[PDB]
């Protein structure tokens, strides 16, 4: 599998370095580098040998510069053994001094050096070596489909095939029904003309070449097989559905298929089908049957609970592309937080919207979101137009989790939550007093952990709780019409003292 | 045929407006707008219906702006009649206020307005209307080929086809040799999964859909036919040769095929094959059998004698794309100059290099070029590295022609030529004296015409001639070794007075 990508001076990617894992989910705004990361991988490892014909000069250089060298380095594991060399990466360079540019594909060892022979010449990247690490690229290709993707599916079929001779005779029999006299004269005009054009190259005989009409190589028929259907946004959805079916056949066939890159796996799938596809891709990645690298705009394919997969790509104040992800050092602390949330917590795909927003307001629960959005409306802010995600995190442990992801990804955020500490009723019985004390301490610990990960300047605490600030019963705590009519009597100008941290949280997350 | 293209705010094309003719040859440096012109036409008239899915937002807006509206207008002739409307152009707009963008395809009448019905609603662009003007786009697609290009070739074949029933039974017979038990289980997994993904859309039955393997629609087999060969730069050349063969079949079939756009018709063809292809494209355009619009880097496809075809595209001091061409007003004067050159003049493809250069030095003849290039070498300038074309124009009338094209195209240039006026030998006989006088006046007229079109500040005159300045005989006037050894004794520092206009011409064309 691919392990790491380095890109220098390629289109919008001035300098970038990101890890790659069994599932790599790449998110970020349009034009901010997302697709260019994928194209850089395809340049080195796609099915066209990297050469000067692979680049647009100067289109592919930063600023159309060309005094800078394009450099794409792809690292992988396990190493490729060539004789006495173990190669762990390829480095594709395109540079030049005007006006002769050139590209090199160099092999690199564990230590980042190009091995050389005792003769002193460097080791060059050969066919077997590059095909070692080749990737399937599913870009938006989506009444028929075909590609190296289906080809890889049929390669166990193409193997045990044993009726090649019979197929040739039936195939030719069918081609003869097509070869009208006019068809043959059209074919002869094409083939004779092409051969004359080729003759100018001087390479002869060359007269061994057959050029004609047909719809398959009868020797290797499974190389022209496609999926087809009878009968366009409808057509596009059908072709997306057939792709899901192809991947479902892979999973049942169990064969390892290596590295697949997908531009927007969601496209033209119903959300329910996107859920089915994502679950399928995750099973194959986790089972170690392939590696999936993709760009996505869908919160169904960008799961906050799988935070190791996340790469967030965007341009900084200076139009410099920057990639964010959970650092290795930090994975274990966030994983602990993910586990604490899984005890009693429930997962919610809607929370993944945090990954697509300019800014996030993190709240505990459904009632808090309803109240937040009504206050937005009273402050005359539309959170959808401002790309502010208001995220129901599923309680305090859930907030910790989303905070840790936002912190690791450099997503700006504000937290609001209740204090949930209550004075002890000195008249209650021993068990109630003791349990109140213990609950207060537990809540204080949860409040302190949120403060430690978010920072205090990003956290607003409603004392003792939003329910108490609103005067709202326990029954009605989540009824939107009840929350709305209470909040409609409040004055955003001077929100009550109890309610003040809630509306100030919304003012902070709104502040440009 | 397409008549005109207007592009506003699309990628690098801030504002541009160019005529389109039966042959349109688009030249200019890489990234300077050449290919973007072609892509803009394809957006409106390619085989994908223009919609919001056609654009990259913000990638396709100038500066990734999106506060500006993309506008592509394609004009054509003859008009399309829809009921009582005559449409002569389509206008594709993509704009929006964040964050909902949208695209409109509007029909336009003779006067540039969108017709509306008595109801007041505008006329919309329908299928038949847009297909009226659809273009074949041959982009770099180049062991098999296929596209709407071959499809258009076979459409007279697909017509008179009458063995559909027999073909179905032989075709299925061949598919049965492939359908192993494992193949059928793979196919059932694909089809059942795709149908389940489609079922989430709610559209039912939908159970009428057949999804399976195959290599043709047995009902319409000529829609899956391809050209193939046995067996990659060699492969790329073969596929280019097959394209030439397809166009040669078109010319023999005589059917009109409308508008074809080609990205770099030269690519992977031998120069001799490029000459064959260009001649073929010109016959079809002149015979009115199609319209060819292409970008090119080849002087074989960009003929200075066909100056009406030329469009030169480049970025000005400010990175603003500017297109140049011979204006309508000016065509008749340049055509007169082209005719005067055709009496006794000989054509030379090498002269087309003027169209690809940063600057051109225009000289009369072969001996003048040799001398120019040797002086470049003595001035320690490499004209190839500086993109200076030294152009042998074929005599003074030939210089007029190239000057007129360079002037119309805004190519910077310098002219050097001989005066060729000689004192009359008062001892000669009457006929020689009279002929000398008449030749002097003829030469003076030719010298004056060059001065009128080039401007005097761009013209250097060697008095009486370079041969006389060099002291070189008539025999040796064109022998490079003789010219070189004479020039090697000259001092670029203070070239003789007779030679001075020649070396000063070279210093001017070299001056940044
Ligand atoms: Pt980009
Ligand atoms: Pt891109
Ligand atoms: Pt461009
Ligand atoms: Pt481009
Ligand atoms: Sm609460
Ligand atoms: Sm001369």
């Amino acid at each position: 599998m691919l392990k790491r990508l380095q890109v220098k001076n390629f289109r919008c990617l001035e300098d970038i370095d990101l890890p790659l894992g069994p599932l790599t989910a790449i998110v970020g705004p349009n034009g901010a580098g997302k697709t260019t990361i994928l194209r850089a991988i395809d340049l080195v490892l796609g099915d066209v040998w990297p050469s000067l014909r692979s680049f647009r000069i100067p289109q592919d250089f930063i600023n159309f510069d060309t005094t800078r060298a394009i450099e794409i380095t792809v690292h992988f594991d396990p190493p490729y053994t060539q004789g006495s060399f173990n190669i762990t990466a390829f480095r594709l360079t395109c540079k030049g001094e005007d006006a002769d540019f050139h590209v090199d594909l160099e092999p690199l060892d564990e230590g980042g050096n190009v091995p050389r022979y005792p003769s002193g010449n460097p080791l060059r990247v050969g066919t077997d070596m590059r095909n070692h690490a080749r990737v399937l690229f599913l870009d938006h290709r989506r009444p028929s489909i075909r590609g190296s993707i289906l080809g890889r599916l049929l390669q166990p079929v193409r193997r045990e095939f044993k009726l090649q001779d019979n197929f040739k005779q039936v195939y030719e029999q069918a081609m003869d029904l097509l070869r009208t006299e006019q068809v043959k004269q059209i074919e002869k005009t094409i083939a004779e003309t092409a051969k004359q054009m080729l003759g100018f190259l001087g390479k002869d005989a060359m007269k061994s070449m057959e050029i004609g009409f047909g719809f398959a190589d009868p020797a290797n028929p499974f190389n022209s097989l496609r999926l087809q259907y009878r009968e366009d946004e409808l057509g596009l959805g059908i072709q997306s559905a057939i792709v899901v079916g192809i991947f479902e056949a892979f999973r049942q066939l169990g064969e390892k298929i290596g590295t697949v890159i997908i531009e927007e796996p969601e496209m033209y799938l119903h959300p329910q089908a996107q859920r089915y596809f994502y679950r399928l891709l995750c099973e194959m990645a986790d089972k170690d049957q392939c590696q999936i690298i993709y760009s996505t705009h869908s919160p169904i394919f960008a799961d906050v609970n799988r935070f190791e997969a996340l790469r967030l790509v965007r341009k900084d104040r200076d139009d410099r592309v920057v990639v964010s992800y959970v650092r290795e050092e930090d994975k274990s602390a966030l994983d602990n937080v993910r586990n604490r949330f899984k005890l009693g917590g429930r997962f919610d795909t809607a929370r993944n919207e945090v990954l697509f927003a300019k800014r996030a307001l993190l709240v505990e629960g459904y009632g808090d979101r309803v109240a937040a959005l009504q206050l937005f409306n009273q402050l005359e802010v539309d959170p959808d137009a401002e790309c502010i995600a208001v995220v129901d995190c599923g309680g305090k442990a859930g907030i910790e989790l989303i905070v840790g992801v936002c912190k690791a990804l450099d997503i700006p955020f504000v937290v609001v939550h209740d204090e949930d500490v209550w004075p002890i009723d000195e008249r209650a019985d021993e068990e109630t007093r003791r349990k109140q004390e213990q609950e207060n301490k537990a809540e204080q610990e949860k409040n302190q952990r949120i403060q430690a990960c978010a920072g205090a300047e990003r956290v607003f605490v409603v004392q003792p709780s939003l329910e108490a600030a609103l005067g709202i019963g326990r029954n009605a705590s989540d009824k939107p019409y009840r929350i709305a009519e209470i909040l409609k009597t409040v004055d955003v100008g001077q929100p009550p003292d109890a309610l003040r941290p809630f509306v100030e949280a919304i003012r902070q997350v709104t502040r440009p």
